[PDB]
């Protein structure tokens, strides 16, 4: 049985708790429902379906939820995003499924919850997910469950309801039940963040470094970035070889640090920070010329955080300069949910969304596509000011 993460989001009041707390319940995994449902309250936890042991990673409405989904330390892969049958889409359910697809989640499952307060009828369920599917399209999702439930009295989390004859889809625990196994580092396009560079004698040059994704073999092309921007002409050659702890490999794989000899580029051309890849899906570049937007949390911060704040962005192997351009929101830590547009500052604890401007060209990529790539610290006056991860790469 394969172990996969799941997180709740959804305006708050929607159901995340109850809903939880049916699943738990309806599966005799609690550590009168009423009763219970207070204790519960007052205090991660596992189940176990047919094909799968699913875990509840993280939920908003804890200090740390937001840094934890940032900073990667609470990853899921796939969210249950509740809508109240009463209130239909709300501002903070669009925030939390853009949260799911920055990301990187790709797989989505709605429930349209407090079906019992709205007398169980199929035209409202219909009319909101209507409202979810609008949405969902706008972000690029396909082909996930639009479930009717009442957490509270049991519809259709885990025992099929007897109250709403006009649905035919999964229950909650069934949709959960068949969530792909994640995608693998080794199935993402190549990205070899380069920590060093050597000049071998009768061998040539030989960058090491972490491969992070993707599979490199001898015999490949591999080209530098932003090394190739840098000097407008790629940057690129054939590996002759890999070596790992002084042996040969014919390849490596995510997680090997590797030396890597390759045809035809000077060791001038390469340094730390360059990232390698093949000429097919090459490392994205943020030029100075482009931006990206991020979301971050500050850990750390003398005063406040301003537009045209220039401390060092680390990500990878990597360090630029970089320049906060725009502060779009102001994030409560808790939910993840927007507390304020366009705010003048920022202060420790508070999370955000960013525009920043590379002072140097860097690569960076946005975490929904390569993660490995997309995390970054903000680092400034000898401490880590934040934690960020990218949204967007706006071109110039
Ligand atoms: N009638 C009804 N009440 C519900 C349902 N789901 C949640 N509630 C109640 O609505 C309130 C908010 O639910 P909660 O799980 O705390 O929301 P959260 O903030 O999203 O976790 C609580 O009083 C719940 O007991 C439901 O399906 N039907």
């Amino acid at each position: 049985k394969p172990h996969v993460n799941i997180v709740f989001i959804g305006h708050v009041d929607h159901g995340k708790s109850t809903t939880i707390g049916r699943l738990l319940y309806d599966t005799g995994n609690i550590p009168k429902f009423a009763w219970v449902m207070d204790r519960l309250k007052e205090e991660h936890t596992k189940f176990e379906t047919p094909h799968r042991y699913i875990t509840i990673i993280d939920a908003p409405g804890h200090r740390d939820f937001v840094k934890n989904m940032i900073t990667g330390a609470s990853q899921a892969d796939a969210a249950v995003l509740v809508v109240a049958a009463t209130d239909g889409v709300m501002p903070q359910t669009k925030e939390h499924a853009f949260l799911a697809r920055t990301l990187g989640i790709k797989h989505i499952i709605v429930t349209i919850n407090k079906m019992d307060m709205v007398n169980y009828d199929q035209k409202v369920f219909e009319k909101v997910k209507a409202q979810v599917e609008k949405l969902l399209k706008t972000l690029g999702y396909k082909d996930f469950p639009v479930i009717p439930t009442s957490a509270w009295n049991g519809d259709n989390v885990v025992k099929k309801s007897d109250k709403m004859p006009w649905y035919n889809g999964p229950t909650l625990i069934e949709a959960l039940d068949q969530i792909p196994e994640p995608e693998k580092p080794i199935d993402k396009p190549l990205r070899i963040p380069i920590q060093d560079v050597y000049s071998i004698k009768g061998v040539g040059t030989v960058p090491v470094g972490r491969v992070e994704t993707g599979k490199l073999k001898v015999g490949d092309v591999v080209i530098f970035e932003p090394a190739s921007t840098i000097f407008h002409k790629p940057i690129q050659g054939e590996v002759k070889s890999i070596e790992m702890h002084h042996e040969p490999l014919q390849e490596a794989l995510p997680g090997d640090n590797i030396g890597f000899n390759v045809r035809g580029v000077s060791k001038n051309d390469i340094k730390r920070g360059d990232v390698a890849g093949h000429t097919d899906k090459p490392p994205t570049v943020v030029r100075t010329k482009d931006t990206f937007k991020a979301q971050i949390i500050v850990l750390n911060h003398p005063t406040a955080i301003t537009v045209g704040y220039s401390p060092v962005l680390h990500a990878h192997t990597a360090q630029i300069p970089v320049r906060f351009e725009q502060i779009l929101a102001k994030v409560d830590p808790r939910t993840g949910n927007i507390v304020e547009e366009n705010p003048q500052f920022i202060k420790t604890g508070d999370s955000a969304i960013v525009v920043l401007r590379p002072m140097k060209p860097v690569v960076l990529e946005p975490v929904k596509e390569i993660p490995q790539l997309g995390r970054f610290a903000i680092r400034d006056m000898g401490m880590t000011i934040a934690a960020g991860m990218v949204i967007s790469i706006q071109k110039g």
